Order: C-alpha cells, then structure tokens, then sequence
C-alpha cells in the first residue's frame, strides 16, 4: 500500500457533516464508509441517510449511541436511501425506510478489521473508508484545531468516526462535527507509536462494508 491515501482526492467523501447533539456519530461513522464503497465501486458519489440507521437500526440505541457494525449490517440486509430522501433530523424518530420507495444502495457485508493491529487497519484504509472509533471525550480532541494530534487521550473509546486517509506519520479521520471543528472538519491522528491500542484508542474496533 501506498506512503499516502486520502480518498477525498479520489472523489470518495461526501461534505462534512455535523450530527449536532444527538449521539448519532455511530450511524454518520457508517455512511461515510457506505458513501465511499458506492464511490469506489459504481463511480457515483452520493450521500446517504444516516437518519435512516438512526431510526432503522434496532441494535443501536439512537441518539443514545450505537455500532457502526449493526448499522453496517443493517445496509448489508435491507439498504440505505440518499440522504436527500431521508434527511437527517437529529432526533430518533420510526423507521421510514417503507414510506420512501426503493433503498438507493444496499452493501454486500460487514468485515471487522483485526483489532490493535495498525498496519491491518491501513491496509484496510488503502482499500476504502473505515469505520472507527476513539476516546473522544478528553478536552483535548474537543478542541483539536489542527496539526498531528497526539492526545492526551486513553483509549475509553467512545466515539464512531471514519478513517479515509492515512499518511506516514497519521490516520486521516473524518469526524461528524462540522467544518467548524479540527481541520475543515477532519483530523489527522498520530499514529506508529507502537501503542497497539492506538491514539485514543484508535485500533479498538474497525468496520468496513462489503460491496461485491
Ligand atoms: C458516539 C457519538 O455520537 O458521539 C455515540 O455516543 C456512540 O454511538 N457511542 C457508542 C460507542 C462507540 C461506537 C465506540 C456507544 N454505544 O457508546
């Protein structure tokens, strides 16, 4: 795999969104990898519904948090509408998926990246977007604003987001809390520390769909 990957310059990441106050970043974590599969895949970039895991994914407590996998298993069964169709709302309302036609898109699986592994996770980013998480919570990431962040953090992971990059020195994470946040919304995490964990805890728990 290649020194650098930013799937951004490869036409496979949507606008940064914010998922405002709602515990949703498990299902905005999720759409990004399913926006950047469709991409790399059918050469189209959509954007799809994280409203629809929200409201459709009976695993994940809504607004309350969830899994990036059951909500990647979720698309990998049934589908996933544009966002467009099902916007997001910030708040868990029923599952409308039935009231809004034929899903747009629908994956083939989920894969676990195997865990505290680093060079397993970029090889997985080299492949595509995937699904992460970190401890987001420390002061710290809150008010990252750019540069290699390096923490303090543990790794009490408690945060969905999207790794859709990588360079020697960093993981390009796409965050879900604005463009106002880090760096126009991303950050580029600190990693080969030898911390198996990873950054924040970086290398916790790893998801990417399948699409055949
Ligand atoms: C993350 C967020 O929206 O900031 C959520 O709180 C969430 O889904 N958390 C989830 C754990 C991560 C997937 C690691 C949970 N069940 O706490």
């Amino acid at each position: 795999i290649p020194e650098y990957v930013d799937w951004r310059q490869k036409g496979a990441v949507t606008p940064v969104k914010n998922q405002g106050s709602c515990g949703s970043c498990w299902a905005f974590s999720a759409v990004v990898t399913i926006e950047g599969i469709i991409k790399i895949r059918t050469g189209n970039l959509n954007e799809y519904s994280e409203q629809e895991l929200l409201d459709c994914d009976r695993r994940s407590y809504g607004c309350n948090g969830g899994y990036p996998w059951s909500a990647l298993q979720l698309v990998a069964q049934y589908g996933i509408h544009y966002r467009n169709t099902y916007p997001y709302e910030g708040v868990q309302r029923y599952c409308r998926s039935r009231e809004k036609g034929p899903y747009a898109a629908k994956t083939d699986g989920v894969r676990q990246v195997q865990p505290y592994n680093e060079g397993a996770l970029l090889y997985s980013i080299a492949n595509q977007p995937v699904s992460v998480v970190l401890e987001a919570a420390g002061k710290d990431f809150q008010l990252y604003r750019g540069g290699i962040f390096v923490g303090p953090c543990g790794n009490k992971v408690d945060h969905a987001v999207a790794a859709v990059g990588y360079g020697p020195n960093y993981i390009l994470i796409k965050n879900s809390w604005g463009t106002g946040w880090g760096e126009n919304g991303y950050i580029r995490i600190k990693r080969g520390t030898g911390n198996s964990y990873g950054v924040c805890g970086l290398y916790t728990s790893s998801f990417y769909p399948v699409k055949n």
